[PDB]
């Protein structure tokens, strides 16, 4: 019997799994239960911590993915399916999963927490480029990563109501760093540093955990990867998410708050995943019908007013992008998009694009986005309307809404690191056309170029190493820089500075799309309220 | 008595003068009255028809400079005093002025007739710069120029009243194109072949008789340097001229505000012209530069509907155009009232003054429309840098008033049927006396196309001298076969359209051809602002 894969939590023990990487062993413990499966009574309800149980949890293999829609838009294809559900859909999901060096750390290590982030609706920490064994090889960290439910099971809300109150999903996360700050130590971690990183709905969760002070406790540093909480996806009004619920038990055959989600109890988790699309106002790309809720409880007021009231010292945020945000969900509803042509659209298709990715807005907000992303000498030609459309989903959705977060906490007292990422992977499998696409700097991040059974360049495998490195440094001193020999700067609200993270040296840019973002994060709100 | 210098008219007969000129003799008719002079009792009102004459009217000299403003920004300074009037001031000023070649054409010759547009408030055919024996010399076109009432003497309009319809300034413009039409013959002038060009106001004008069908069979082709009649200065509608005048009236005693139409334009007309002067700027609804007090009315007489809309329902074919912009069409106006400018410093002005210099530049729009100017205008990497707010103010003014209306009408032009061609202006002229952050400003292209370097006494380089020819053909050929090509291998100029955009640079190098007369910044003045003010 190995002594190192047995640990003892507040709940009870457990056994873990010795796991295998280029640079030596790991020791992971998987599936582990930290609240009560939220089934039946439990649906829609906050989490409940995990009662104690005798004997020893079997903690080798990942446990069941939150109940979730699974992307069929192009059947058998490796550039969705690797985000798709790769364990059994349960209700009964609520489990994390710990990696740390082999053998255990016998003092105070660094903890980084990751969050997926498939727009609040879909998402699993087994997923393959999740493997939490290569970062904490080759960096000596504890890594930390949990499954929380998304859809309608982790935001669904009736606001007011106690049947269904909204954002129990990011009280599954809360729960889990609960869990960390009890337990991580058993495994060596240092409950005192801990990371929070997450990409797209995960850095938008990360970035919410930042502005809700009972979560703000259970973590020490940030960072958050193409996502913002203030992003337009990112949250719903009480009004509109009220709708979104009434819709979905509407056409799900039920018809008083409690009444209605009582119906909604009744019902098998696949059924609510069979509408959950249906709820939305519009035709639309990056919009998902159930995501965190302005209700004053979890999130007091909107993160974008929570954002500008906040004082930020004593704060260090790692905060980026990818090259080209917005390529990826243009092929979800985009007239003349798909990954398998170039996507060479016509002036009139580019017109009805720009409603599509700025969904719910006047005539008046649209034109004034046909304006700002026209080149009026070029106004017709294919290649640029597919660019301009690319930039305005990305834009919209992330961009601008990561260099808003990032001035405010820079101006108010927070210490900025931001990137582009700007590597387009050797192994690729979306076309050309999508350039570095939205989800694919996380492979990287992760260091799954190491895995031999890959077919990534030796450029890219050291290209990950630096960016493990650069993640670890964080995590470790708030700094990703090395030791000097090109250093990166912190962003400020009037430099703006920003590093391109690829295969060549960092260098040094200025402005995260200044330009593009006056537009959305200054201009565009005035005209909205008038 | 010298039988060049003679000639009759259908009012009777005339007597000129012998001009000379650098490249040989050219004949002169200068002070033709045109009108019965608008004094007294028809101050307001349209021009009547110069009554018929006995004996010989001396045409010697120029005549009287219309009652207007004179401009004491800078006393003494050369930049502004060239604009301001150089014979006395008087409201019996309705004289046009004719050049003919010496000896007089033998076949009827193309007539160019020049236009002055000083903001529809100054100007006189009697500027120096305005000379027409150079072009006449050059070219061998006959040349005319007339005098009309600027101000409120040309423009103050109480709409509907018999007593001040408005648009009597463009009225007077009519009037001698008519005359042209009548009498050009007899100074061996081709009556169908007659182009119109101008400057600033002077652009708008020749647009509005583009735009009003009694004007329109008067002429043949159009030349707008630096204006349009699209502009936001250049018209005003009925409810605004109507307060402007009223307001004047307030100002200066009448009636002893509003009441009897009649009764308040009579009590006008007894106050000395200079009192009408005196308050001209003060009946402007807010500070501004590029505003002037009185201007066209969209009466529904002269112009049926706006000038916008007048563009977009017309068909233009049979139609040949020239239009064109100078490099810095802001510059000049910004001394005029924006917040830290002066001609006299490097104007180096704050983001405080930037802001605030919008609203003077872009007057009387909401505050979502100005932040909306402010946002195309910062470079959001640089908000604060001084230079680059100089530079940008002076766009926002320049493609407000100037190089989007051009632009606008150059496009809808050539979509509807007309030939159109695009010039954009980029020599500082060696003898400029403006400071050098103005680059190339508003006006400063007129003095190269009407040959004043040719004049010994002025001290053009002789690169400017072969400069000035150049543009001098291109305008005579224009006249002359609506295209101001040669009619080799010299570079080719190309039609402007809505689609190719295309136009060229004049300036010492030869003709480059570009795209796009600030094709980003005119999307947003031309497509998107309009949008905004209805919504
Ligand atoms: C590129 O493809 C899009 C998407 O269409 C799908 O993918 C193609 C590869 C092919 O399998 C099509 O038949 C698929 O429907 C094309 O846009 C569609 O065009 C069809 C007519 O062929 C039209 O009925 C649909 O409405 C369009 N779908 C969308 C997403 O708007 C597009 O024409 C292709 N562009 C090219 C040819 O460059
Ligand atoms: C540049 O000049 C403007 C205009 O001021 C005038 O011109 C100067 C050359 C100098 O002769 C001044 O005395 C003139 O008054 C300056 O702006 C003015 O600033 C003063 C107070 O300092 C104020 O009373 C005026 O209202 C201002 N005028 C305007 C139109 O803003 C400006 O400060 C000068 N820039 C410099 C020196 O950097
Ligand atoms: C590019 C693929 C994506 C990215 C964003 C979203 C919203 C959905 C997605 N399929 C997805 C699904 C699950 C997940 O964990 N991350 C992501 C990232
Ligand atoms: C650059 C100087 C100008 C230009 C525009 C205006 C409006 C006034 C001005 N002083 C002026 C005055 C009289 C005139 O005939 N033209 C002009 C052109
Ligand atoms: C205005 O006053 C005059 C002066 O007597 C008068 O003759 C005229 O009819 C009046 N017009 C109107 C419309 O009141």
């Amino acid at each position: 019997e190995d002594a190192e894969l047995l640990v003892t939590v507040r709940g009870g023990r457990l056994r873990g799994i010795r796991l295998k990487t280029p640079g030596g062993p790991v020791s992971a413990f998987l599936g582990i239960p930290f609240a009560e499966p939220p089934m039946g009574p439990r649906r829609f309800l906050p989490p409940e911590p995990k009662q104690p149980w005798s004997g020893v949890v079997d903690a080798t293999t990942f446990q069941s993915v939150c109940y979730q829609y699974v992307d069929t838009l192009y059947p058998g294809f490796e550039g969705t399916e690797m985000w798709n559900p790769n364990r059994e859909l349960s209700e009964d999901c609520l489990y994390l999963n710990v990696w740390t060096p082999y053998p255990r750390p016998t003092s105070p290590t660094p903890v980084l927490v990751w969050i997926y982030g498939g727009g609040f609706y879909s998402g699993a920490s087994s997923l393959d480029v999740y493997d939490g064994r290569f970062l904490v090889q080759a960096e000596r960290t504890v890594l930390v990563s949990m499954n929380y439910r998304v859809g309608a099971f982790g935001f669904l809300a009736l606001p007011g109501s106690r049947e269904a109150p909204g954002n129990v999903g990011l009280l599954d996360q809360r729960l889990a760093l609960q869990w960390v700050q009890e337990n991580v130590a058993a495994f060596g971690g240092d409950p005192t540093s801990v990371t929070l990183f997450g990409e797209s709905a995960g850095a938008a969760s990360v970035g919410m955990h930042l502005l809700s002070p009972p979560s703000r406790g259970l973590f020490h540093r940030a960072v958050l990867q193409s996502g913002a909480p203030n992003g337009p996806w990112a949250t719903v009004g009480m009004g509109e998410a009220r709708r979104r619920a009434t819709q979905l038990a509407h056409l799900v055959g039920c018809p008083n708050d409690t009444e209605l989600v009582a119906c909604l109890r009744t019902r098998p988790a696949q059924v609510l995943v069979n509408h959950e699309w249906h709820v939305l106002p519009q035709e639309s790309v990056f919009r998902f019908s159930f995501v965190p809720v302005v209700d004053g409880d979890f999130l007091s007021d909107t993160p974008e007013a929570l954002i500008n009231a906040g004082d930020f010292h004593g704060l260090q945020v790692l905060v980026g992008v990818v090259k080209d945000e917005g390529s990826y969900f243009l092929v979800y509803g985009a007239p003349g998009f798909s990954k398998d042509n170039e996507s060479l659209i016509s002036r009139a298709e580019f017109l009805a694009g720009v409603r599509v990715g700025v969904p719910q807005v006047s005539d008046l907000a649209a034109e004034a986005v046909v304006l700002h992303y026209t080149d009026w000498l070029h106004p017709e030609d294919p290649a640029r309307l597919r660019e301009a459309l690319s930039d305005v989903v990305g834009d919209h959705n992330v961009v601008c809404p990561v260099a808003q977060l990032a001035g405010r906490l820079a101006a108010q007292g927070a210490r900025v690191y931001a990137y582009v990422f700007e590597h387009r992977a050797s192994t690729l499998s979306w076309p050309l056309w999508m350039g570095v696409p939205h989800g694919y700097e996380i492979e990287f991040i992760f260091g799954i170029p190491l895995d031999p059974s890959r077919n990534y360049t030796a450029e890219e495998k050291i290209f990950a190493q630096r960016l493990m490195r650069y993640w670890a440094n964080f995590a470790r001193t708030g700094d990703p820089n090395e030791p000097r020999d090109p250093q990166w700067p912190p962003y400020t609200a009037g430099a703006q500075q920003y590093v391109s993270l690829d295969l060549r040296p960092l260098e040094v840019r200025r402005g995260l799309r200044a330009q593009a973002c006056a537009f959305w994060n200054r201009f565009l709100p005035k005209l909205l309220s008038a």
